[PDB]
């Protein structure tokens, strides 16, 4: 199995110990590390941040102690929005223009392979003739990526995407089964199914639906998106299941009312170190559960929850992981990716449960060390 | 640098190609968007369209497409007049409502801040106390928002205000020294400072003066208005130049007297798009140079004015826009502000000049990008 690392390039302007680099990474935890996020300008990839050429270095260096490890460089994210891709696929000369440069950025610097993070062809602007020219893309660049490993001599680039999680941006999107014979493999952003933007209370990757569902809202867990995404023509093995090292926040409109589904108002509540109204990290949760939050295990979705006045929070723990992580070994899938490993207990000091709780318990699950 | 962008919530009405809503709105040209306009009920900010809300939305979801920009909600502007401001501010208690109403909303809707576009404090009927008690208003402010921030673990809310060009406004309004402590950006409106209203014709936004002129008339020029500002206290990094996407137009009495200071009998006609008399978009402008208008370069005041028949306008464009950026960069000021996206040539069917050819005139002059 695979165990797919998203590290972000901004988590080194946390206040104190919320501070990460690459150098905190421990180089044995995952099979691949994916550095987030590469831009883009003029059609092609670009740094963008000052020292994003110092922490390209530290991050690949990490593969100095593991022969075995492998690292991707991640373009977009949610942030970077849509226009510049929908530019970039129009013509063939803009797709060509930044697979050229992606295969000297990537070689220039020590990464392995491109992880596109297009949120998403087809939604959020993007015109719906982007579901096919993302096909296009995917298809050009893993062309050229086979090309440019015969002209080189060296293994060939990987080409991976991070995918959707919600099925009408599944449907907008991406056409499985060709999309699925090209790329290397395919992250599902498991993740983000439900938070404060909802107006109630839910979990943020809850394995099974809750009781009730019904309809859409049927489709808001893992169990759903995985087998849509393998029953609309991509193979188990291909696919990646998100794991989310944060929870999302909610404000109770009553605290008495603090079950699933319960009423909220507003953003949720921001951290300290995260600074954004609506999650925590996981070391951040931890501050929470420790301060007296009550704890409830949501038995049929196999995640937890917990609050404490009117703040409420889903979330995931080492329980949900190591069930989650189960599921998707017995449903014969990839193995797992997790955003971010920057939001892990990465000093081990804020959950007394070791260094990387969370990434280390997807480690020993899927067998990786 | 800082480009300050000023979108209108009543662009959506105008006709076929003009009708702009934030979707229209290209995320990576401007550092800052402010949202024009809020209005006033009870001392408390209010909605003022019906749909005010869903363009709320929209217009803060850009900030989901561009991970450095930032977001205002401006109240007032020049149809607002005074009395509403004149009563929230007379006491500390209409303040308290005020500041304690834009906490709220600004949080709710998603908005970084509150631009205060009072036209303006001590005129328009406005009392003489008005200038000390709109100090005290954005202290008042600024300490609430600084408070706010350490209690929500967020950025804190900014303050800022669009503020009077004319010299008399100026005097009547500002204590200029003591405001400039508490706002985080002054943005001055430096435009309108000729129009029909006089009774010949004048640039909308000069940079100097025009050589003839020894009187208060030579106060009109941006260089004058923004040295005025920094020399009675303002600091420079703090000063925002006003820059205009749209010319004022006139009729001449006289059509074959053409010049600068020409003899004009009013307002010219309403423009096809933005529907009022005495004021054309840039977009408008480039079909009005396509229908015989002959184009003529002021030298002196670094702007360009034209005249058809008995038309006359005086505007702003590439060079013009070019020639101030290249000024205001020299004098350390901290950005420019535009009135108003919308007025620019968004589609790009107007100008042959590319979208948006006015604002990304300033994005590349002062390296937004
Ligand atoms: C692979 C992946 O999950 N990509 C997306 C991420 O961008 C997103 O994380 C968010 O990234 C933003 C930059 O694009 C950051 O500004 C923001 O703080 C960060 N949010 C969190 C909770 O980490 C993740 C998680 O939502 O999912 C995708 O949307
Ligand atoms: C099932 C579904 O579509 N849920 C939507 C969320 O995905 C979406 O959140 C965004 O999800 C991305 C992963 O696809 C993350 O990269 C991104 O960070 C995240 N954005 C936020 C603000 O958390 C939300 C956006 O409002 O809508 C849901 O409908
Ligand atoms: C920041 C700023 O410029 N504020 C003022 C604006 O209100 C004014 O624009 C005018 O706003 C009116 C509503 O208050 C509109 O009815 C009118 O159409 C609009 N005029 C234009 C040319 O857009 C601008 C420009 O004069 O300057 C200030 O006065
Ligand atoms: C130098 C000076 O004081 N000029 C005055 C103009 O500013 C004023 O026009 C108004 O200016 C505002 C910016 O301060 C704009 O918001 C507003 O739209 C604009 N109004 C019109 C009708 O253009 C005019 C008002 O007649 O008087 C000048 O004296
Ligand atoms: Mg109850
Ligand atoms: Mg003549």
């Amino acid at each position: 199995y695979n165990l797919i690392c998203y590290f972000t390039n901004w988590a080194q302007y946390r206040p104190g110990l919320g501070s990460f680099k690459p150098d905190d990474i421990n180089p044995c935890l995952c099979t691949h590390l994916i550095y987030a996020f590469a831009g883009m300008q003029n059609n092609e990839i670009t740094t963008i941040e000052w020292n994003d050429v110092t922490l390209y270095k530290a991050f690949n260096d990490l593969k100095n102690r593991n022969s075995k490890l492998k690292t991707l460089l991640a373009i977009g994210g949610w942030n970077f929005g849509t226009a510049p891709f929908t530019t970039m696929v129009s013509t063939s000369q803009n797709r060509q223009t930044f697979i050229t440069s992606v295969i000297k950025f990537l070689r220039q610097y020590g990464f392995d392979g491109l992880d596109l993070d297009w949120e998403y062809p087809g939604s959020r602007g993007s015109p719906p003739q982007d579901k096919h020219l993302f096909t296009v893309l995917v298809k050009e660049m893993r062309e050229a990526f086979e090309q440019e490993a015969i002209e080189s001599n060296r293994p060939r680039l990987m080409v991976t995407a991070a995918v959707a999680g919600g099925i009408s941006n599944i449907q907008a999107g991406y056409e499985i089964p060709e999309l699925s014979k090209y790329l290397d493999f395919i992250h599902v952003m498991t993740y983000d199914l439900h938070g404060s933007w909802e107006g109630y209370t839910g979990e943020n990757s809850p394995l099974y639906k809750y009781p009730t569902e019904t309809g859409s809202n049927a489709y808001l867990n893992v169990d759903y998106v995985m087998n849509y995404w393998k029953n609309n023509g991509a193979p188990a093995e291909k696919l990646i299941v998100g794991f989310p090292e944060y929870g999302h926040t909610f404000i109770l409109r009553n605290p008495s009312d603090n079950g699933i589904g319960a009423p909220t108002s507003g953003d949720g509540p921001a951290g300290p170190y995260t600074r954004q109204a609506g999650f925590w990290a996981y070391y951040e949760i931890c501050t929470f559960l420790r301060s007296g939050a009550t704890e409830v295990w949501d038995a049929s979705q196999e995640v937890p929850y917990a609050y404490k006045a009117n703040e409420w929070l889903g979330y995931d723990n080492i329980k949900s992981f190591s069930v989650k992580a189960q599921w998707l070994k017995q449903n014969n899938f990839g193995g797992a990716m997790i955003w971010a490993i920057d939001l892990d207990d990465f000093t081990g000091s804020f959950c007394d449960q070791g260094k990387f709780p969370l990434t280390s318990t997807l480690n020993k699950a899927l067998g990786i060390s």
